[PDB]
C-alpha cells in the first residue's frame, strides 16, 4: 500500500513547540553534516494515536556519534557516548533525552525491519526537504488504525522471544488485538520452547511491565491461553482454581495498597504462581529470575496456613487467633491470603487486619516496665506479646493487664522471682 | 564579482549558537509557511566584519505579520505588530530583537524582489542579504559588490540618486566612515557633495536630521565626523549662520577633549547640545528662532550661549593673574553641563587647569551646612533679603576658611550699612 504520508501538519498541531523546534533543528543538523535524520519507534506510534510521548528516539544514516557531537555544539547538555553500539544520548534540561542510534537511501527500511510490531515500526524523516514524512514500509498505519498487532516477519519471535510478552502487553495497553498469523507464530515459539532459551532479567523486566500496565488480570489470563506461564515457570498450572485466586488477588490489592502500602505486583503474582513447589523447582525459579532467598518460605506460610484461615473466619474466632499468621508479613503475603476470600469472609479478614495493624499500640507498658519489674531475656517479649494479644479484644488499665498476665504465667512457671 | 557566496561555514563558526539556531528556525518557518526568509542590512555587514550585532533584520517575501505570528507560536518572546506598512518586531528573552519586514514588490523571481529591496538601500556594505531558508541556508546575496567593498573598506552609495532620495544619507556616510575606518569612494563623494551644494539637506526635514546628528555625536570620533562634515560644507547647510573656521574648530577640539572630564564630574552631558553651544555662538535673535523651531531646540539655550559668548573674555582675564575664586562663581552659577563645556571650549593647558579646579571648589564646597534659613528667621523676613543674605555668606565661604555663624554677624556690617 502507501508508504508515505504527510504528518507534517499533525506534528505542529500535536507536538509541543519546544520539541518541534528540536525535531526541526535536529533535521537541519542532519543536512549540515549530510545524514538523513529520522525520529522512530514509539513516538511515531503515539503521535498518531494522540497519546502523549516524551521519549524521542532517533536514527540517522551516518554515524550517531558524529551526529550527536555536532548536535551538542548548538544544543545545551550532557553527551553520553555509548561507543561500541554507535549510540548516544544528549541530556538536556527540563527532563529530556534524545536517544540517537545508527542505521533510495532507504536503509532505514532495513533498520525498521528489525523491530517487533508494525505499529512500532514506521519513521518520520526530519530533514527540512522531507520534514513531515511518515515512512511505513510495513503498513503500521493500517494496523495502527484498525487496532492490530502484527509481528513484522516470521522470525520476529525467534529473533527475540521477549516480543511474546510485549505483544500481549500491547493488547491491554492500546486495546488492540493480535492478528491470526502472529497469534499462530507466537504459540509456535512458545511451544518450540523458545522463551526458555532466553535470559531471566529480560523475561522478568517485561513481565514486570505487563503487570504495571492497564489491565493485569486480563493479560495473565491471556498469557495463559498461549501457554507462556508454564514456559516461564516450569511448574505452575493456570486452572480455573488457580485463576480464581489470581482474580481475588487483583480485586483487593487496591485495598492492600490503601491501608498497608506499596504492593510489589510481580511478587504478589509469584505467590499464586509459585505454590506447591518442590525445593528443586524453587531453587531454580528463584535462581533464574532473582527472587528472594526465602521467598519460598513465605508462600508456603500462606499455602499451609490457608485452610486454617477460612475455618478461623468461619467460627468467628477472636482476632487473638489470627495474629500468629499475619504478624510481620509482607504486603504480598497479605495479598496472598486475600486471594482466597470471596465476599463476607473478605470483609472479616480485613476487619481483623485493621485491628491487627492498629491497637498494636501498647500505649504505656513494655520493655522498661517489665525490666523494672525485674524480668530479663526473651521472656519480656512473650509477656508483652500476650498482653497485646488481649488488648486487641478488650482493654483495661494496661497495668492490670500484666498483674493478671504475669500471674497466668506463675502457677505454670515463668522465669523466677 | 561573485554575486553569490556560501557563508554557511562562517555562520556556524562565528555565530553564537542560540542565534545561529534562531536563524535555522526562522528559515524553517519560512519553508513551512511558504516564504523566502533573509537577514539583511546591518547584521550581514557586521557578521562579515566579525562584529557583534543583536539587532537582526529579517526581510520576508510574503506577509510579514503572518510570518511573525507563526514564529511566535514557537518562540518565547513578546510580539508587537505594526499594522500599516506591514512590519513586525519580535522581542526575545535573550535580550535581542528580531525585526521582520515584507520585502514589498507589493527560483521564481525570488531574487528580483529581494534585489528590489536591497537596491532601495543606502550603501553597498548594508545592501547585502543572507538567505535563511534551509534549502539555501548559507546563501549570501550580494548584487552590488558590498562584499568586495567591505574588504576594501569602501563606502559607496548604490545608485546616482541614493542621496537625492534620502539626503539624510549625507550624514550616514560620514558616520560609517568614522565608525569603521572606511573611506567614502570617489563617485559617491562627488554625489555627496552635490546633494549638499544644491540643497537636499534644507529640503529634508528637521527632526530626521537631528537624530542622524545625535547618532554622529554618539559614535567613535565625533570631532572627525564634524570636521569631515565641514569639509563637505554640510555644516553651513544645517545651520546657515555658523562658519566652521579654525577658531570654531579649535573650540570644538577643546570641547570634545573636556566633555569626558566634565561627564565624570557633572554627569550626563548632552553632546548634541554642547556642539550647538559652539555652532550657534553670536547668532542673532532672528536666525536663532529660525534654527530653534527647526530642530526643536530648548528655548533658553540662546541665553546660556550668549552667557559664555559674552563672558569668555572675562573668564580668560580672570584665569589670568589667578584671580581668587569668589569672582568666577557667578559665571557658572546654575548652568547646564553643556554650558560648563562651552566655557572649557575656550580653554587649553594651564588655564583649563585652574578653571577645572574652580568648578570643583564651586560644586565641591558650597556647604553652608552650619547655618540654614533658621539663622535668618533670627531677625529677617523679606523674600528677597533672606535670599541675598544667603548667597552673600556663600561667596565668603567659597575661598575662605572660617567658622560659620561668626561670619554672618561679621559681614552683616556691609549689610546693616547702606
Ligand atoms: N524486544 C524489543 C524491544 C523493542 N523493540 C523495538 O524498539 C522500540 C522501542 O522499544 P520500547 O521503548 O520498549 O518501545 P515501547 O513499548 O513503545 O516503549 P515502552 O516499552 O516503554 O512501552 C519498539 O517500538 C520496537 O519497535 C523491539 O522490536 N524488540
Ligand atoms: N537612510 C537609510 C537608512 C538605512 N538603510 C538600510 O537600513 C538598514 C538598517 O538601518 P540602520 O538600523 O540605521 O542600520 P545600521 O547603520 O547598521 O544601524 P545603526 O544606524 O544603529 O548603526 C541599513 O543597514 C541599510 O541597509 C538605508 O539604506 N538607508
Amino acid at each position: 500500500m502507501q508508504i508515505f504520508r504527510d504528518v507534517s501538519k499533525l506534528l505542529v498541531e500535536r507536538v509541543d513547540p519546544k520539541i518541534l523546534n528540536l525535531f526541526r533543528l535536529l533535521g537541519k543538523f542532519g543536512d549540515e553534516v549530510n545524514m538523513p535524520v529520522y525520529v522512530v519507534g514509539g513516538f511515531v506510534r503515539d503521535l498518531l494515536l494522540g497519546i502523549k510521548n516524551l521519549d524521542i528516539d532517533i536514527v540517522v544514516e551516518g554515524n550517531a556519534l558524529e551526529f550527536a557531537e555536532y548536535a551538542k555544539r548548538f544544543l545545551p547538555g550532557k553527551l553520553v557516548k555509548h561507543d561500541k553500539f554507535m549510540t548516544a544520548s544528549l541530556f538536556l534540561k527540563g527532563g529530556l533525552r534524545i536517544d540517537i542510534a545508527t542505521a533510495e537511501m532507504s536503509t532505514i527500511k532495513k533498520d525498521l525491519y528489525r523491530r517487533d510490531f508494525t505499529i512500532n515500526a514506521m519513521a518520520i524523516k526530519l530533514n527540512p526537504k522531507d520534514f513531515g514524512l511518515l515512512i511505513d514500509f510495513f503498513g503500521g498505519y493500517r494496523d495502527l488504525k484498525e487496532g492490530v498487532i502484527r509481528v513484522l516477519h516470521t522470525l520476529s519471535f525467534v529473533d527475540d522471544p521477549t516480543r511474546i510478552l510485549r505483544a500481549i502487553r500491547f493488547e491491554q495497553r492500546f486495546d488492540f488485538r493480535i492478528e491470526e498469523t502472529t497469534e499462530r507464530l507466537l504459540k509456535q515459539a512458545v511451544e518450540e520452547g523458545y522463551l526458555e532459551r532466553t535470559t531471566g532479567p529480560r523475561l522478568r523486566q517485561e513481565l514486570e511491565k505487563i503487570l504495571e500496565e492497564k489491565n493485569p488480570l486480563k493479560s495473565i489470563r491471556r498469557m495463559a491461553q498461549f501457554d507462556v506461564i508454564k514456559h516461564l515457570f516450569p511448574k505452575t498450572y493456570y486452572t480455573p482454581s488457580m485463576d480464581e485466586k489470581m482474580e481475588n488477588l487483583f480485586r483487593n490489592i487496591p485495598w492492600v495498597e490503601e491501608n498497608f502500602g506499596e504492593v510489589d505486583r510481580f511478587y504478589a503474582v509469584l505467590h499464586v504462581f509459585l505454590e506447591f513447589y518442590d525445593d528443586e523447582s524453587w531453587k531454580e525459579v528463584r535462581d533464574r529470575y532473582s527472587l528472594r532467598r526465602n521467598l519460598i518460605n513465605e508462600i508456603r506460610h500462606v499455602e499451609k496456613s490457608a485452610p486454617a484461615l477460612l475455618e478461623m473466619l468461619s467460627e468467628r474466632v477472636p482476632a487473638s487467633f489470627v495474629y500468629p499468621l499475619v504478624k510481620g508479613v509482607s504486603n504480598e503475603t497479605i495479598c496472598h491470603f486475600l486471594a482466597y476470600l470471596s465476599g463476607e469472609k473478605e470483609g472479616l479478614f480485613k476487619s481483623y487486619l485493621l485491628k491487627i495493624k492498629n491497637t498494636k499500640l501498647e500505649k504505656i507498658n513494655g520493655e522498661y516496665l517489665i525490666r523494672k519489674g525485674i524480668t530479663s531475656g526473651k521472656i519480656i517479649g512473650e509477656v508483652l506479646e500476650k498482653i497485646l494479644m488481649k488488648k486487641l479484644d478488650g482493654d483495661t488499665r494496661d497495668e492490670e493487664e500484666i498483674l493478671e498476665e504475669v500471674l497466668a504465667s506463675l502457677e505454670t512457671e515463668g522465669k523466677l522471682a
